[PDB]
């Protein structure tokens, strides 16, 4: 064993990491960079191991040479003899959520309309939205679809950021990590909640976390789910009971990334690490939950059960699958071969 450096993005995640460090005795340790693309380029430098990635990073990695080691697995829906890391993952829905009091908005009507997204280049967020809205406007210019967004990641002074409100001094607005208000998942649902967007393109379970008292959080607190309905493809509104029936697509699960010649031993001590701090794990509560941080989904998504070993050695595009892979290439031909760094 070698310690494995996490890399955290933002300050948050690294105020988390230093915490599962010092419970770890130093097996793990931190290197922090302020977006997700710094971070893959801390990993491709080998100045940290490893970190867990939205599907559109995993492509960005990928690219790059790194290679998926371990996916999130959350709770399945259907009961499993099988133990959840070896559990084949199941994707997550990807949605357009939007106010139930916002009548007659739907999918065909989103243009000129505020959008809500959890990150430019993430996979809910952006690629599968994004990648239909190009599709079936005919035009690339997706930067001038809606009248003004938050996408974490683009121009700060860009219609893309207008509606980004950064931190709680307001400063780092549109930057793509938890200081943005109106970053991620939760993020994005929260620039609809507070009827900032009108839209809001997160996965389904974002949704269901943030309503009906599964939050606590002020902003999530009085929060009702019959309030919102999805947009179907098909121009249809649905309770949001419904997303296996009206959701955009079924996106590969977030998995952690490390450079090949690092994957078996960051394989190996996480394992260990979630033997200890995962759902169950020895030492959580009591101690620390590598899983939780508020329903700020920081270093993993807070509804991952375990980490869950990949089937058949997967490439990136293997893991990613093909379909996805071919859809953001489509996308980036708008803004096929080598690592963007
Ligand atoms: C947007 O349209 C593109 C361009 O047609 C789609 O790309 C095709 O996807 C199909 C199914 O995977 C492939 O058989 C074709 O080879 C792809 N065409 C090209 C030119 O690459 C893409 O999937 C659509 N994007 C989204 C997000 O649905
Ligand atoms: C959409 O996401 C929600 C939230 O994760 C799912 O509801 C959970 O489903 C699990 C497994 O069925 C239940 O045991 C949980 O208790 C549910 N959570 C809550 C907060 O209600 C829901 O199944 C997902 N829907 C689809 C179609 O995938
Ligand atoms: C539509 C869908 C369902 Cl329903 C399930 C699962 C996936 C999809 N779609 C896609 C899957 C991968 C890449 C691109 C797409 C896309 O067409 O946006
Ligand atoms: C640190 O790692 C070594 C080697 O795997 C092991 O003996 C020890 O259990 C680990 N401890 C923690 C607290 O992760
Ligand atoms: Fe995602
Ligand atoms: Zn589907
Ligand atoms: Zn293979």
């Amino acid at each position: 064993y070698t310690r494995v450096v996490w890399c955290a993005v933002g300050p948050e995640e690294q105020k988390k990491c230093q915490q599962w460090s010092q419970q770890s005795g130093q097996n793990v340790t931190c290197a922090t960079a302020s977006t997700t693309d710094d971070c893959i380029v801390l990993v491709l430098k080998g100045e940290a191991d490893a970190l867990n990635l939205d599907g559109g990073y995993i492509y960005t990695a990928g690219k790059c040479g790194l290679v998926p080691v371990l996916a999130e697995n959350r709770k399945s829906s259907k009961h499993s003899s099988l133990d959840c890391v070896l559990r084949p993952t199941e994707g997550y829905l990807a949605v357009a959520v939007v106010k139930k009091a916002n009548e007659g908005l739907t999918w065909n009507s989103l243009k000129d309309k505020k959008s809500c997204h959890t990150a430019v280049d993430r996979t809910a967020g952006w690629n599968i939205p994004m990648g239909l809205i190009v599709n079936q406007t005919g035009s690339c210019a997706f930067d001038e679809f809606f009248s003004q967004s938050c996408a974490p990641g683009a121009d700060p002074k860009s219609r893309l950021c207008a509606l980004c409100a950064g931190d709680d001094q307001g400063l780092d607005k549109c930057v793509p990590n938890s200081k943005e208000k109106y970053y991620g998942y939760t993020g994005a649902f929260r620039c609809l909640a507070e009827d900032v967007g009108d839209v809001a393109f997160v996965k389904n379970d974002t949704v269901w976390e943030n309503t009906n008292g599964e939050s606590t959080a002020d902003w999530a607190k009085n929060l009702k789910r019959e309030d919102f309905r999805l947009l179907c493809l098909d121009g249809t509104r649905k309770p949001v009971t419904e997303a296996q029936s009206c959701h955009l697509a079924v996106a590969p699960n977030h998995a952690v990334v490390s450079r090949s010649d690092r994957a078996a031993h960051v394989e190996q001590v996480l394992l260990h690490q979630q033997a200890l701090f995962g759902k169950n794990g020895k030492n959580c509560p009591d101690k620390f939950c590598l899983f939780k941080s508020e329903t700020k989904n920081l270093l993993f998504n807070d509804n991952t059960e375990c980490l869950a070993k990949l089937g058949g050695r997967p490439t990136y595009e293997e893991y990613l699958g093909t379909e996805y892979v071919t859809a953001i290439a489509n996308l980036k031909k708008c803004s096929l071969e080598a690592c963007a760094f």
